[PDB]
């Protein structure tokens, strides 16, 4: 079992490098529009409190330039969607895949495609935190990298990721410019809430696990929902919900295991640890794998 | 900090399904060659001693079925190397990237294109072991299936996925058709010899650990070589080399961290283990990124 992404051909073949005077980062370009995070147009003095209408105001077309790798794609209009530029171009992207903007919860999981200056770096597996940052791995420029998933030749883009939290995770947008989480598109002193573990994908990577040969964990006991949820709490785990225990169901049935019975697991898990012992080899309870993404691998 | 995989469209581009009698796996289309295992010509009763020079000469071109999406390519031409296929196809692969073939030694990493019946999966990012398996996340019908890296625009093949080995590892080719390791492409007793912990690249996470701000496990010791390897093999450890010392100079000089300071907190931290820290979110000493990756993620 890895941490699997998905392919990223369709979403490489969209990447585009925007920049708007001394500032570059990343846009996605689909049909002929391009996103990008609005703060594009932000300057180093304006960063404390930018009046983002004014400044959309003062720009015109010719003040963003646009690049497809060597070509360059002439702007033709503009607008601001939330805290996402919209960048209306000559020439339609041939390579647009089939695709929907999507919002995400917490909890679920997507591909991030790293870019800087317009030119796909890498991939890598993410998960929507409880308190709505992102785990990533971005550095200074990766501004405009997008989160997707793909079903059969449909990418599904869910995140534009705009800015760095100090502890080190990240903040972004939907594609439609709505911000995952309490954050705002400006420096500040803001911060990540206190995250929580994700339970219904602690279970999900414990079936997982037995999938595979990892048994020692199981036990002879179940729990009750309510019992369960008692320790969830004391241990900074997002409660279980019966919506989890039916969409853990196949992997129930595939198993010999009931969630409530595997509960008792993770019970038992959280308060004596591991005692040693390794969970396909992860010495810690892994939260970043939905139910869906244990049987699409598997 | 994230195990990132390269951009996989170049190598997407690529892959095919080939077919011959009842068996049904992975081809690589570089201009107007597929290449694949060479156990696709072994039969059901086959797999124990095959003679693949007998089984080949006795198919004909029409025996190859290729098929690139919804197109079928026309094998003109069949060779084998080694313990790879090269199957001549009617038509180049009008998106074959810049490309070239390397061998790599253990502890390198590369990117994988996970596939089945031609068409991708999913990429992670793997390493080669000291005892030359691949500790993969392969199904059935995955062989040929191929490992990458893309340092600057040009994608270098490392590996094509052949078997799997009874613990659940996985032994593969070059591009070559030369097996990493001693195994052979047969049904037979054959397992993975023991493995070891990937030395050079423990102490370049390390590294890549304090590059990101966390300094708790350094000490106020160093070591000689010869102490620190004499330590760490009774942790199943690799030796580490003059070659390794010299490699992880940069890293050394970025950090200000003398190498065989460095060894010092390692041993340490194997005396000691994490006392419930983690070290870039892991809670074991991560050995799959080198110190070429760590540069490159930082
Ligand atoms: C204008 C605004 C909203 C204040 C802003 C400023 C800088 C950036 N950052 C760009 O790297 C970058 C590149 N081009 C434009 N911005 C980085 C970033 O977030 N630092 C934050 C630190 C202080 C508080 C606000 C910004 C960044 C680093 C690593 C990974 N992700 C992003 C993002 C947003
Ligand atoms: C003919 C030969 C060399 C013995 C062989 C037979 C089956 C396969 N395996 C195919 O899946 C497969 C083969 N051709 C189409 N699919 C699987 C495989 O290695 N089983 C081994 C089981 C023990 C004995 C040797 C083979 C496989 C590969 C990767 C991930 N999980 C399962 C590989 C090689």
């Amino acid at each position: 079992f890895r941490k699997m992404a998905f392919p990223s051909g369709k979403v490489e073949s969209c990447m585009v490098q925007v920049t708007c005077g001394t500032t570059t980062l990343n846009g996605l370009w689909l049909d002929d529009v391009v996103y990008c995070p609005r703060h594009v147009i932000c300057t180093s003095e304006d960063m404390l409190n930018p009046n983002y209408e004014d400044l959309l105001i003062r720009k015109s077309n010719h003040n963003f330039l646009v690049q497809a790798g060597n070509v360059q794609l002439r702007v033709i209009g503009h607008s601001m969607q939330n805290c996402v530029l919209k960048l209306k171009v000559d020439t339609a992207n041939p390579k647009t895949p089939k695709y929907k903007f999507v919002r995400i919860q917490p909890g679920q999981t997507f591909s991030v495609l790293a870019c800087y200056n317009g030119s796909p770096s890498g991939v890598y597996q993410c998960a929507m935190r409880p308190n709505f940052t992102i785990k990533g791995s971005f550095l200074n420029g990766s501004c405009g990298s997008v989160g997707f998933n793909i079903d059969y030749d449909c990418v599904s883009f869910c995140y534009m990721h705009h800015m760095e939290l100090p502890t080190g995770v990240h903040a972004g947008t939907d594609l439609e410019g709505n911000f995952y989480g309490p954050f705002v598109d400006r420096q500040t002193a803001q911060a990540a809430g206190t995250d929580t573990t994700i339970t219904v994908n602690v279970l999900a990577w414990l079936y997982a696990a037995v999938i595979n040969g990892d048994r020692w964990f199981l036990n002879r006991f179940t729990t009750t929902l309510n019992d369960f949820n008692l320790v969830a709490m004391k241990y900074n785990y997002e409660p279980l919900t019966q919506d989890h225990v039916d969409i853990l169901g196949p992997l129930s049935a595939q198993t010999g295991i009931a969630v409530l019975d595997m509960c008792a697991s993770l019970k038992e898990l959280l308060q004596n640890g591991m005692n040693g012992r390794t969970i396909l080899g992860s010495a810690l309870l892994e939260d970043e794998f939905t139910p869906f993404d244990v049987v699409r691998q598997c």
